[PDB]
């Protein structure tokens, strides 16, 4: 009875991670299909965000190749029967021929089933708030 954790987790890890997969060559066209991810208030509030930082421009000046990963599998919660909020650590490499830049980062998402012919197969970002944090340990 209701949603499938794993599914709700699997696209979670896919929006974030997929927010987060762009270069300074195709920029553009790369954020048009990311925002497919988010509602129209969502999207609003991230490229805000997304602009302010100006990582934009580092991008371009740094001809930056930018990937991210989980650190961490996300953690769950539902807040309504429609609405869930995943929080998960990645990894983001900001990268080109002759250097890296790297980031650990706790990302929140909020996120609901998508509006007709919105989101991506059936859920849309509600919103993304990020943080920067330390790097995990292992052993």
């Amino acid at each position: 009875g209701g949603p499938d954790r794993a599914q709700l987790a699997v696209w979670a890890n896919e929006a974030i991670i997929a927010t987060y997969t762009f270069d300074y060559k195709n920029y553009m066209q790369q954020q048009k299909e990311i925002a497919k991810y988010f509602s129209a208030d969502g999207w609003i509030a991230y490229s805000k965000a997304l602009n302010q930082s100006k990582l934009p421009e580092v991008v371009q000046k740094n001809a930056y190749f930018v990937n991210a990963v989980a650190t961490e599998p996300p953690k769950l919660i539902t807040l309504d029967p429609t609405h869930w909020q995943a929080i998960m650590p990645i990894l983001v490499v900001y990268k080109n021929p002759q250097y890296e830049q790297k980031q650990n980062l706790k990302v929140v998402l909020g996120f609901t089933v998508a509006s007709p012919g919105q989101g991506v197969r059936g859920f849309s970002v509600t919103s993304l708030q990020s943080t920067p944090i330390s790097p995990p340990c292992q052993c």
